[PDB]
């Protein structure tokens, strides 16, 4: 209804944000030349998956397949199940999952993760485009019918086949929250990732999968499963969710909407979309990058963060327009530990983003702006 229709208020926020980025890049380029790594000349825009041509979609799909057929950098002793460069990215996410969620590094870490995946597609696999994004609210009633997941030759593969199952149950550790099922739950049998082989994980057990060998870093080849449906997507990632997210006053409020409140009914669009993918390995937070769907999800997470950061450049807008480019927050998610359990120092801009064997490491500070450091991109509506 309301929540499944794109309000003009939201369309305007994306437009104001892109204009702020372009105006600021013009000025910054001139200031630097007067005495430049990113310019409005060099700026690329990541695109909405369904906006790409069939050829552009096919180029993306084939680059991903290429990365799944390139030999790994991860030593066999570190991850016996890593067979490919694609698996190298799964390995580092598995290794660091307990540190890089509900922590100060989460957004910066995942931004650089997506950038390094995109870079490997381009530099190692000859991809000529950029990482597309999953516009969550655009297909919320039926993501399995979208160009991302319709099972056509330009998709990332279809839904898992229907298998009767209950939605996931969140059990608070030392009341229970039952979430709605999608309309899949079995093996993906359509599109380019029909019968895709998943090598690593799961780290957790899933409904139909035992925890994988060597804590999910061993070799466990098995079919891709998904449980796409509108129930989780609609409930947790609609146009009202995105408008609420972009209108938050600071990073701690932003991330409370985005990442939810653990062991409550409000899981946020980040976990909402993870559960929307569901299946195997999407149901396992550790191994979630083992589904190509992960990357269009995290490109959207990055897009909403980068948009929100740019909205800070407007007149009040933040008094210090640099604030959203420097502020890692002061709340429960702003520390070097998951929800600050156990209590740990605040995340700092000087903190290392460790990409393990997958890719070069950097600092949080180096990735706070999509048009600074090595980064020169934004997003197109
Ligand atoms: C769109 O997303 C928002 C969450 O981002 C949903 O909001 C909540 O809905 C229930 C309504 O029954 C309330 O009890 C909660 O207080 C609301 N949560 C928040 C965080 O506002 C909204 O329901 C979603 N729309 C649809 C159609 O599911
Ligand atoms: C919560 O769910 C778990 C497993 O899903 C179950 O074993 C446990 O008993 C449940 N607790 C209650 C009070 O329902
Ligand atoms: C996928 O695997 C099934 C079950 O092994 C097989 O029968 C089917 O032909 C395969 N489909 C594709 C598109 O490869
Ligand atoms: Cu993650
Ligand atoms: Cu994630």
């Amino acid at each position: 209804g309301d929540d499944l229709t794109e309000p003009k208020e939201l369309t305007d926020l994306f437009e104001k944000a892109k204009k702020a980025v372009i105006d600021r890049l013009h000025e910054d380029e001139k200031a630097l030349r007067a005495r430049p790594r990113c310019t409005a000349d060099k700026l690329i825009f990541r695109r909405e998956y369904g906006s790409l041509s069939k050829d552009e979609r096919l180029a993306y799909v084939n680059a991903v397949k290429c990365l799944q057929s390139k030999p790994p950098r991860t030593p066999a002793s570190v991850a016996p199940g890593a067979r490919s460069r694609f698996d190298d990215f799964v390995v580092v996410h598995i290794q660091q999952t307990l540190d890089i969620h509900y922590s100060g590094i989460f957004q910066a870490w995942h931004r650089w993760f997506v950038y390094q995946y995109e870079k490997a597609l381009r530099d190692e696999c000859g991809y000529t485009g950029y990482q597309p994004y999953w516009d969550w609210p655009k297909y919320a009633s039926a993501p399995q019918d979208s160009p991302l997941f319709n099972g056509d030759p330009y998709s990332l593969g279809g839904n898992g086949e229907y298998v009767p199952h209950d939605g996931p149950v969140i059990v608070p550790p030392e009341g229970n929250i039952s979430l709605p099922a999608g309309v899949g739950g079995g093996f993906v049998r359509t599109g380019p990732f029909a019968n895709m082989t998943v090598n690593l994980g799961p780290v957790g057990g899933l409904a139909d999968t035992a925890p994988g060998p060597q804590g999910g870093l061993g070799y466990n080849p098995r079919g891709l499963k998904r449980d796409l449906g509108g129930a989780m997507n609609t409930r947790y990632a609609n146009y009202t969710t995105v408008l609420r997210l972009l209108t938050q006053p600071d990073v701690d409020a932003f991330r409370t909407v985005s990442e939810g409140v653990p062991y409550t009914v409000e899981i946020g669009p980040h976990n909402g979309i993870h559960y929307t993918i569901g299946g195997d390995p999407g149901g396992d937070l550790f191994t979630s990058p083992g589904d190509p769907a992960f990357w269009v999800h995290h490109a959207q997470m990055d897009r909403v963060w980068a948009t929100w950061q740019a909205l800070g450049l407007l007149p009040p807008g933040d008094p210090d327009p640099a604030r959203r480019y420097t502020d890692l927050g002061k709340g429960d998610y702003a520390h070097r530990t998951w929800q600050n359990s156990p209590p740990s120092p605040f995340a700092e801009l000087s903190d290392v983003i460790d990409m393990g064997y997958a890719a070069p490491s950097t600092t949080i500070g180096a990735v706070m702006s999509t048009t600074e450091g090595e980064l020169c991109y934004f997003y197109l509506e």
